[PDB]
């Protein structure tokens, strides 16, 4: 999860 790229 995370509004990071594609992870978790």
């Amino acid at each position: 999860n995370x509004x990071q790229p594609x992870s978790x």
